[PDB]
């Protein structure tokens, strides 16, 4: 039969659990026993009277463990009267709260991701309590916090594990590490407490993309930098942990090829430096992205506006250009001696390819005071005549243009010019003197020479060569070119013909000078050609009548001394001294007559010495002036007559 | 002078920009020409006025390319009056729209991932206006969507530039591609458009880990289930791309190894099965997390509760175990045969670990009916007594017990047991017979053997040695202590004294059997020892008085035959036949006297011829019967007066 019996673990040995012979009315005998000892019994019982008392320690937890029953069965012997009996005896053992939640650690460390999303589990170590029933874990504690709350589970054998849930979003780089208490307790008003440590480790996200210190950056770069030039040390930051935080500068990747050629950027430090040139008068602004990106397993990007801005360095020096109205020959300039007062003659451009005072340009004319510099427009200036201009005056001239920008210090540029007059035909040919004056004897040879006349023109070439003509004029009916020629070169007159005073005295010739130009110009003057008697006439005795060298004249004998009888009168043809008259009666032997050498009046010197018949003969002659001079002679008789 | 007028480009050859003979006021002359002549001029004047008409074609566009303004100066030379004059001219070339908006490509390839942040600008080709002002690139169009929404920067030389900027947060698996054309179109009334190609290509993120189909599974595996055994194919899903969204299955690990060992997954498939043993009896349930990955650079996790219910199978049979209360030997009860009816001998135990009907034991009993089965508690059977037992009947018993499970079909355990009952102190000594009845002749040797007795004690060991001892009784005064011997161990009995049967007759000893126990038992009988006679004892004559062997008696002389003279008396002492007188008249010459043998009368056979004094001599003898007889003499005279 089985009688039942309760006790309380560790109780003091020797404690009363109950008597069989009384509890069960048992008169009569005892011999009670255990039937058999293996292992040494945790219960005595009184051989007596069967009283079942605590023996050894009872230790639940070491006997049934986890087992929510724990009863002690053991079979006891009797003997009542010569028979033998036996008892079944169960001894409930009742628990005892003298155990507490333990865990096996006093720290659990556990990892999540930031990244992780509310209501993500994280698994925790378990804890345990070695009593049974209310005696053992009944609830859990979290310490208070925003992010995390537990919640225990069971599982299918009854295990009672326990997850730490995630309420709340995480950022790790708001908070990276959460420390929290987590208690388990038992059931019973005596109740124990186990406590136990979690060390969240926030695992780092890259939700971070980098970002610059400064949004947009301008630096200044002169023109003449060099390379290597340090432009700007880029910086740039990012909160995620390790890989995720480090950052790698450069360009965008939209930056065009010529910007990544000029312009270099260190990926570890961020500098960006100038590895070409520049030049102001090209390009004097760049605007490009530059980069920052996280070396991560999906990469985050951050841009940066870089503004350069070039400064102008004055590295150009003045350009002078020089272009003429009409010109052949390379850098001179022709102009009609012609033109007017302030006539344009040639235009000069003064640049400077750089900008501000650099780029501005002085220009200045060095050169006769015929020419003056005029300003027509921005960096062009006019060389402009500011005086009558006269080829045969002044032929050429050779100028000078300077040229200096406003730079400190300052360019200066210098080139020559020339200008040369085109002639005109402004001049006409002129004769020495408008009239020439030339004598030529009498009687000269034919093809003689006269005269040369002189005409000059100063023009140049064709419109300056002198051509003479003889003007056609009449000369006692005829034309003047018979009488005379003219070498049309070199102007030399020479006589066709042998001239004749006696006929023509004076021969007035007309010469035109002629230029070879278009219009021809011309002049005339005139050439008075004088003819001067000489003694080519001997004179002849007109009265008396001749009769072949020979006259007769009578006498009356009744007649007085230093008589009236004739009167020799005689013509010459030449003037001047040529025709003055001298007459002589001369060579008779006897003194007979004697003449009037004035008015040939011829007397007589003797008496009246014959009465009739006489015949006397004797020469008068009549002479004239020149010399060589001429005469000639009349032999004339006279006879006494009543 | 800076002279001004203003074009319109690629306007008609031969149209007229204006006169400058007549817009100056120049009265004189004018013979105007242009100084320059090296390139082939665009523009010709005429030299009667000074009226200059475009040439040839004047394309803005070509002169000035993208710059803002695009003045033509030109320097004309005129002769008024011999004076050379100078005058210097610029032409305005104003636009017209006669070029389009247009892109680099016909196509834009762009890439973005879907885990961008909102804000993220994509930078997109430029577009380019080739006229300048309000006909260069003045407006950008979009496309309506939710996601992407552009921007337009002005950057310091003055181009429009466009950013493709994205407002709303990407998922590719949503939504993958955008193919969206890209269009401008310039400012003033008549606009002409151009146009690309966009193609947004939404690059995947990591962003979604696997889930099973069921998040908890459970399976049933029959104990006896074999190795390679297929518990579960466990399925997973991931949206992802490529190798973000390939799965790979394996053990959680929290999983111990007791677990990983005994069960196995194929990573690829997924595929749960058994490579070790289970056993009910050991452990019926398991519970472990299997997860999933995703095959990613950090990859992405999922769990599936999975619980193994083992299945029991009968594969137990019964255990029988027998504790005995009193035992010596292994497997041997001892009980004593004092025990009373149903007291209890041995405690059976018959257990099955498996579980249910498998488990569940009918025990069952063969042998002696003197044993039964009395059940005490769960699987513990009482083999009890049903009657009295006496070890000097029945000292053992040879006994079996079965015990057979529920179940189907049954496993079925025999064992055997032996009980030996112990021995009590039951059963006194019994003499063969009660009375014992010898016979001993008188006058024996001393020391002399008379008989020997024995008793039966049954009982074991020393419970059934007997020894045996003579009580102390009285005879004739004396103990019988001093007539008799007896060995305690033989049973034999010595006779001490020479017996004399005329004195004692019987002798009446009282032996004790005692058995060597404790409580001693004892048991009594009596040996009637008969003594019997002999012939030792001689007669001898009484009457009449003996003096040596004679006497003499008178008589008178006045008789016949047959007188009464005298009578012969004697005495034996033995008994019996030893005692039978026979009287005999001895020789004395003459026929004188005759004897009546019987009652020893003496007569005379002669008369009397004789009256006085007359001496006659005889004898006169008695015997016994006894071998040998014994006499005596005795001599008589006769004598008248
Ligand atoms: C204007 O300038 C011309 C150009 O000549 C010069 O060339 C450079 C070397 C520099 O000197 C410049 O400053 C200058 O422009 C002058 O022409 C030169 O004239 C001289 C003298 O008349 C010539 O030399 C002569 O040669 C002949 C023959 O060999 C000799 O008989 C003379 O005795 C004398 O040495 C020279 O050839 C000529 N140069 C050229 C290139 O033609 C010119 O004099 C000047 N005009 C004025 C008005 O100043
Ligand atoms: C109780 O059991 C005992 C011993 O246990 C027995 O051992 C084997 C026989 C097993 O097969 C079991 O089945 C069995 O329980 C029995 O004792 C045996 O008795 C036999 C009786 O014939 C003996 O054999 C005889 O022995 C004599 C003298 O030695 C010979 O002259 C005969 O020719 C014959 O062989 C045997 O020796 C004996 N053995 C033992 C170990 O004791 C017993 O019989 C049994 N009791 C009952 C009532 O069945
Ligand atoms: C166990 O102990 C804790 C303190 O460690 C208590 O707060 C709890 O209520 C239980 O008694
Ligand atoms: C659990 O354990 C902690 C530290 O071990 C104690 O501070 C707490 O009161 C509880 O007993
Ligand atoms: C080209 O087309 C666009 C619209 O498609 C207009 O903005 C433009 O004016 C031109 O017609
Ligand atoms: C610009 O060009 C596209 C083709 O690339 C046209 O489809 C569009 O209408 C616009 O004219
Ligand atoms: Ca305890
Ligand atoms: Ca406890
Ligand atoms: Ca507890
Ligand atoms: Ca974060
Ligand atoms: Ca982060
Ligand atoms: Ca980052
Ligand atoms: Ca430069
Ligand atoms: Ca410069
Ligand atoms: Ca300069
Ligand atoms: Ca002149
Ligand atoms: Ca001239
Ligand atoms: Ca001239
Ligand atoms: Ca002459
Ligand atoms: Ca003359
Ligand atoms: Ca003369
Ligand atoms: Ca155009
Ligand atoms: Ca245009
Ligand atoms: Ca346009
Ligand atoms: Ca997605
Ligand atoms: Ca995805
Ligand atoms: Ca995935
Ligand atoms: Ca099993
Ligand atoms: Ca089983
Ligand atoms: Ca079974
Ligand atoms: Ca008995
Ligand atoms: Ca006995
Ligand atoms: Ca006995
Ligand atoms: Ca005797
Ligand atoms: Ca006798
Ligand atoms: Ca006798
Ligand atoms: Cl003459
Ligand atoms: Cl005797
Ligand atoms: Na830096
Ligand atoms: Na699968």
């Amino acid at each position: 039969k089985t009688v039942r019996y309760r006790t309380y673990e560790e109780d003091e040995p020797g404690t009363v659990i109950g008597t069989l012979a009384e509890d069960l009315h048992l008169e009569g005998e005892g011999s009670f026993r255990l039937m058999k000892q293996f292992n040494n019994s945790l219960i005595h019982v009184r051989e007596s009277d069967g009283q079942l008392s605590i023996g050894e320690r009872i230790d639940r937890e070491r006997i049934c463990r986890q087992s929510p029953h724990c009863t002690l069965a053991l079979d006891v012997v009797s003997v009542a009267k010569e028979q033998f009996k036996l008892i079944h005896v169960e001894v409930e053992v009742r628990d005892i709260n003298d155990n507490s939640p333990r865990f096996p650690g006093a720290e659990i460390p556990v990892e999540v991701s930031e990244s992780a999303p509310v209501g993500t589990r994280i698994p925790l170590d378990i804890a345990t309590d070695e009593d049974v029933g209310v005696n053992s874990i009944q609830s859990f504690q979290i310490s208070e916090n925003s992010h995390f709350s537990i919640d225990v589970q069971t599982r299918a054998d009854g295990v009672k594990y326990a997850d730490l849930v995630l309420m709340k979003e995480l950022d790790r780089e708001s908070q990276s590490a959460y420390t929290l208490e987590l208690l388990a307790m038992d059931g019973g008003s005596p109740s124990r407490s186990g406590t136990t440590m979690v060390n969240v480790r926030v695992l780092d996200f890259n939700d971070n993309s980098p970002v610059f210190e400064r949004s947009s950056v301008m630096v200044e770069l002169m023109e003449d930098a060099p390379v290597g030039h340090l432009l700007l040390d880029l910086d740039a930051l990012d909160p995620d942990e390790g890989a995720n935080g480090e950052i790698v500068y450069g360009f965008s990747p939209q930056v065009p090829q010529e910007v990544r050629q000029l312009f270099k950027i260190d990926a570890k430090s961020g500098r960006l430096t100038l590895e070409g040139q520049v030049d102001f008068e090209t390009k004097q602004t760049y605007e490009f992205d530059a980069q920052a990106q996280d070396m991560a397993l999906n990469p985050l990007t951050a841009t940066c506006k870089v503004i350069v801005r070039v400064i102008d360095v004055n590295d150009n020096a003045p350009v002078i250009g020089i272009t003429p109205l009409t010109s052949i020959s390379a850098g001179v300039a022709y102009i009609t001696e012609a033109a007017a007062r302030e006539s344009f003659v040639a235009l000069i451009s003064t640049t400077d390819r750089d900008s501000g005072q650099n780029g501005q340009v002085h220009c200045t004319l060095y050169g006769h005071e015929h020419f003056r510099l005029q300003q027509a427009y921005e960096d062009s200036y006019m060389i402009v005549t500011t005086s009558a201009l006269d080829r045969e005056k002044i032929a050429e001239y050779n100028l000078t243009v300077v040229a200096e920008d406003l730079g400190s210090p300052p360019f200066k540029t210098v080139k020559q010019y020339t200008i040369r007059v085109s002639d005109e035909n402004d001049n006409a040919p002129v004769f020495a003197k408008p009239v020439y004056e030339v004598s030529v004897l009498e009687n000269n040879a034919p093809g003689a020479y006269i005269t040369t006349v002189v005409a000059r023109d100063p023009d140049f070439g064709h419109n300056g060569k002198v051509i003479y003509r003889l003007v056609e004029t009449e000369v006692m009916g005829a034309p003047i070119t018979t009488y005379v020629s003219l070498d049309p070169a070199t102007g030399a007159v020479y006589a066709l013909r042998t001239f004749n005073h006696e006929i023509l005295q004076q021969l007035d010739l007309r010469i035109q000078a002629s230029d070879g130009g278009s219009p021809q110009l011309t002049s005339s003057a005139i050439i008075k050609v004088k003819i001067v008697d000489q003694n080519d006439n001997a004179p002849v005795i007109v009265q008396p009548a001749l009769s072949n060298g020979s006259a007769e004249v009578v006498v009356p004998s009744r007649a007085p001394h230093g008589f009236l009888v004739t009167h020799i009168k005689a013509k010459d043809a030449d003037e001047g001294v040529n025709a003055e008259l001298t007459y002589s009666i001369a060579d008779e032997g006897r003194n007979v007559f004697t003449i009037n050498k004035a008015t040939g009046e011829v007397f007589l010197v003797a008496d009246v010495s014959e009465a009739i018949g006489q015949v006397f003969r004797a020469t008068v002659s009549v002479s004239d002036s020149g010399r060589p001079p001429l005469s000639s002679t009349a032999t004339i008789t006279f006879l006494v007559t009543h």
